[PDB]
């Protein structure tokens, strides 16, 4: 009933000029993604899945897993799926984006400078008072609510991006520089890749024989390891089912109890 | 429609003991604080007022003032309204409350080690996974939405509680003690002590003749200045109106701009 | 019944001109004020108001204390409520009045010499005799009932207007320029300040921090001591009380027994 | 029946989100400015207005003029009208414009490097190809056909800007200033201040006894000369007509031939 | 219903003559002038105009201003507008008038040696008792009747006419020889010049960059300081309003209160 996607308070607070909400119906499902996934689909080149685990429980045990939207001819930093802090002015273009996505962004990545400039800049406007601080008290106030439930600061499951030492603690440098990364972007790299070797209980599962995307300094990006990219059709003997050729995420490790 | 008490999310979770909700009907209300009246009353010795401001915009412009709930016979400790995190154990004799209560004034007055101390103690209880971790889980993500949207974090109005140079910036011992406590407490805080002078646009308004409650180290305490403790009735020629001489919370000044 | 105001006995005594009879129906009340709260307002800066003493004893005691009706912006001479008899000529012009009201107050004040002067020119009016002399006789009698009744001979309660030897019969320049008003004057500012400090039997109560108004030898004025003058709306979140701003008479000090 | 605003083509080219066409009416008619008055409004704080001379040719010659649109509590920068290249960015605020328009705003200015960054970052986007080249196009076909026809390289009339040898070429510094804004900047601001001198044939006539704005390296600024600025009601004995107070734009000096 | 022109009581009597009454409608309204708008354009070359004023209280605050009717190519004494008592003679032609109208110039001049003259030598016509000495005894009535309503003898709003210690009672020469002129003629001046300069309460509003007219002691002439004459097409792209071009009659300081 209520909307739970950060790109979904989006208004372009000109007093002339319109905006859009097409957020996809999954926006209101608490299903943990902070964002709908038509934005999803539009910023990111990230699609949702569900993913089952037929495990001793016999539940339906349903975890959450991401897809490529980019194919084989791209290369370089268009294959980028969460550009890191550093390296995300290029890719995401942000001045083709109105204010308020500009600063649902910077949020995002947390650039309090950036903050700053745009509310420094954006009171010389006229009307201001009237209804532009309203509004962008509206969306900081609900942007900062989605992003703090998210927060990374441990509540009151252990995952890692990298197989070293799998039995213990140690992480690789992709860990560290994940732990970098804000509330909301942690949560949703967290619910994007899916790890592929899972540790329930005391047993072991692998889904993916071999790690899809990767994790470097300039972020999450689809560029698979040793080898060429893997072929992604995109798109938007009949009687055997399709088994769609999507490319998921997958990477990483994960310890489960109880 | 939806409580914004900090305290209204009161469970006995020890799945056999009940619990209550006794705020009144203004915690649904979006007045500023995020706190019932009747646990205002029964936790901090504070009642809630309102205030009008007849200013030269012939507005009806309401402000939010607070009320003692001491007399005269209790001095000392007994005297504090809202204590700082160095001294507040003893004040609200923590082990008389509940767990959850216990562990919305740690995460008021952000005590971190009480807060690890109370979870890594309470899963020894039996039957913690099947709702208790859920009950935990639902009460701290509610009191964190009510924290985080006071947080002091200057937002994307100016408040002092000393008289020192009141045109300029420079405040006393007691606001750089105030800006110690935590987003809910000085939102609290601010919404309960009205400024005794008041500054819209470029005139002054004196409400109060002299301050009335302190702020000290300790904290929030109704220890009159310079004087004999004020007569308070408690309490819960007929034709002349009554004029209650309930005791406000009058100290400090403020700015206002437009 | 009976009127109890002295200024309710008003009459436009030129035989031909009206008059008015404007008192509100408190003046019939044995109240204690020999005013009535229409005249109390439209002469003096000042308004009734009744306080309650939820003492030891249970009762419902009530008191009488004054308000203000001065706000900000006027200063100096227009900041007086109770003018003493040096300095009355200019604040009240008594040119404005109806001879009734100018040996009213002259009666009040004790100014011999300007009742000698009204009545020795009023004389030689055409028609005196008819009914100008009953008229006047009877307006002076009621006054002087009035006055007589309130005189501060003592009857057959400690009243002090400044904090020095409080637990003593010292006063200071306050009190004693005090007693230099007639008996009607006295009676009107005991009613209409409330003393800041009171004592009951052997405890004792405060319900100002600190004073008000002020007693000068220009009278009773409202001029705050060492601040800027107390914010008066003067006039004439809905859930909470309203708590009105208005200023009330709070000063000096009451010994009282039994 | 075909526009002739520069700020008429404006489109959101995101695929998504719309635009407006806001222009006046008058847009269409060739009066010689090449921006509706509806633009010329929100983006100068300039008016449009027609000017009479009722010369010996007894004929209905209209020249044109502008108008403020600021008043007297605004200061500095927000007095400007039209600003130059050097110290548009701040106000204007580009960035919360759509990029037609900090294009245009740019081809106006004559900024070729924050054309070519927005050229060389705008590909970066999805559907470029598609139509978003296309629209740029015709965007920047139309903006450089506005531009040129407007070029100060003189065709195939003498305007100054100061007061300095009039009956001569010489002027100040102004005017060497002025001859360094674009072709557009350039008519747009001979159209919109008249000259407080105007020489027709071999005669003068003085419309405004001193000027009103003035021109600086910060471009053209209503900031009256050698005083405190002109009162203006800004808004959107009846017999007599209103006789508007509307404060124009005059300024310089005008050689008329023939 | 009644007329308040001076030049309204203009009656030939000569006992075989006619007269007119050309006054505009105007002249019955109670506008504060004292003259009809044809009179006032046919002696003085001044029209009437109204000034509206925006101020802070949002009312409709209506002042009255004038008009020249001179243009460029008439100089010296054929610019005056108002003569001092000097020279007037010459100015006016008073032998072109009729009788009535010299002896109302007199009157508002203040000429009683001519007064005399015309009176003790209109006693030589013939017929002078029938009807002569009535009629001129009316219009000598009501022309003192719209004369002393108009006397500068204070009433029972402060006025300058040069720039000298604004903020002060200090006035120019020009100011001092104003004071000179007669009831009527002060008045005229007063509601035909407008003040370029106004003080509401404790605010300035600036009218006119630099003043139109000139006072000395030729009186109020439409000469303008340090420039060439402005330029007024006396008289009697559709889209945009007209704009006039109509020169007014600004000059001085103005303080008001309340």
């Amino acid at each position: 009933r209520v909307n739970r996607c950060i790109f979904a308070s989006i208004v372009s607070f000109d007093a002339c000029i319109t905006y859009k909400s097409p957020c996809s119906p999954d926006a209101y499902h608490d299903d943990g993604w902070f964002i709908c996934n038509n934005h999803l689909i539009k910023r990111f080149k990230m699609s949702k899945m569900v993913l089952p685990i037929f495990d001793e429980d016999d539940n339906q045990f349903k975890m959450t897993i991401a897809r490529h939207l980019v194919g084989n001819k791209e290369r370089g930093i268009k294959r980028i799926l969460i550009p890191s802090a550093t390296n995300y002015q290029d890719v995401f273009n942000l001045n083709s984006m109105m204010q308020a996505e500009q600063l649902i962004f910077h949020l995002i990545y947390n650039n309090e400078n950036a903050v700053n400039t745009i509310c420094d800049n954006l009171k010389y406007t006229e009307g201001f008072t009237s209804n532009t601080q309203r509004v962008i008290h509206s969306v900081y106030a609900t942007t900062k609510s989605i992003l703090d439930t998210t927060n990374p600061n441990t509540f009151c499951e252990l995952r890692f991006f990298d197989v070293t030492n799998a039995r213990a603690l140690r992480g690789g440098a992709g860990d560290q520089l994940f732990n970098n990364y804000s509330g909301f972007l942690q949560n949703l790299i967290r619910r994007a890749v899916a790890p592929e070797y899972l540790q329930i209980d005391t047993e072991e599962l692998r889904f993916r024989n071999c790690a899809t995307c990767i994790i470097d300094e300039t972020g999450l990006v689809a560029s698979v390891p040793d080898g060429p990219e893997l072929y992604n059709p995109i798109r938007s003997l009949s009687g055997y089912e399709e088994y769609p050729t999507y490319v998921p995420l997958f990477l990483g490790y994960q310890i489960i109890n109880s």
